[PDB]
């Protein structure tokens, strides 16, 4: 299908038990490689990519779509739909756990429940709300991307990543960062790290259970307990004993049976 193939779409077993996973900016589904073989005894697994990944067809990146996280929801409906599924639970790693939130109101009937790693609803700080980031920083990362893209992956990758600067996981991230078109990363960078989801949290009603590193650059740990605090359903926050913004791929020993345990039991 057009959908499918567009968005590298794999499904792995049947049955009405549905699990569907999306992954953060700079990565792809694979970043879900340790979680998925935990889940597959027990669930249909749904994998699929961002338009916009590396792994994606840049003729198919419709600035004007992505422009707002919208379009990435519409995405992930079309998925869904294309797929036949009636109910899921969702995982949704970084911005996609915003994207989540945004299908789960415009089709709360889709989720069960949505698991968020590394989830914002705002990056940017102001008066009264901590995000990580001043504008001007982020002025400056964007003019970074603008100047040498290959110089700003290499020395964003250990940032985002965490732990060791020569680990495994940072040369991954490294190397799916760099498969981005960089007019595309620059593009999208801006839109999340200029998004504000904060608004709209009271109106969800899907289950949310909210994990993140207690370390990771890109989401102070007081933004965990604004979420829980903000959003309209009922939720749970999980803080992990681990480094960084993609710690299911990078310090899975600790981080895997978190989200196992909160996949597997409900509020």
């Amino acid at each position: 299908g057009v959908v499918e193939e567009a968005h590298n779409v794999k499904v792995i077993g049947s049955g009405e038990a549905t699990i569907v996973l999306g992954h953060g900016f700079g990565t792809d589904q694979s970043v879900w490689k340790h979680l998925v073989p935990h889940l597959v005894d027990d669930y249909r697994v749904v994998l699929y990519d961002n338009m916009g990944a590396g792994t994606t067809n840049p003729d198919y990146f419709d600035f004007d779509r992505y422009s707002n996280l919208e379009g990435y929801s519409f995405d992930l409906i079309a998925i869904l739909e294309d797929l036949k599924i009636e109910s899921c639970i969702f995982v949704g790693h970084s911005v996609s756990a915003m994207i989540g939130v945004l299908a789960s109101l415009n089709r709360p009937d889709l989720f069960s429940k949505i698991v968020m790693i590394s989830a914002s609803p705002r990056y940017v700080n102001d008066v009264d709300y901590q995000g990580g980031f001043e504008q001007e920083d982020l002025n400056q990362l964007f003019e970074a991307i603008r100047s040498n893209y290959k110089a700003w992956c290499l020395g964003f990758a250990p940032l985002a990543v965490g732990g060791d600067m020569d680990s495994i996981a940072v040369q991954e991230f490294s190397r799916t960062l760099f498969n981005m078109r960089p007019d595309i990363a620059l593009s999208v960078g801006q839109t999340i790290f200029q998004s504000d989801m904060r608004q709209i949290l009271p109106f969800v009603t899907v289950p949310c259970h909210i994990l993140q590193s207690v370390k990771d650059l890109a989401v102070p740990v007081v933004v965990s307990e604004y979420l829980h605090a903000n959003l309209g359903c009922e939720s749970v926050v999980e803080v992990i004993p681990s480094d960084g913004h993609l710690p299911q791929l990078s310090s899975p020993d600790s981080v895997i049976p978190v989200i196992l345990r909160h996949i597997r039991n409900d509020i």
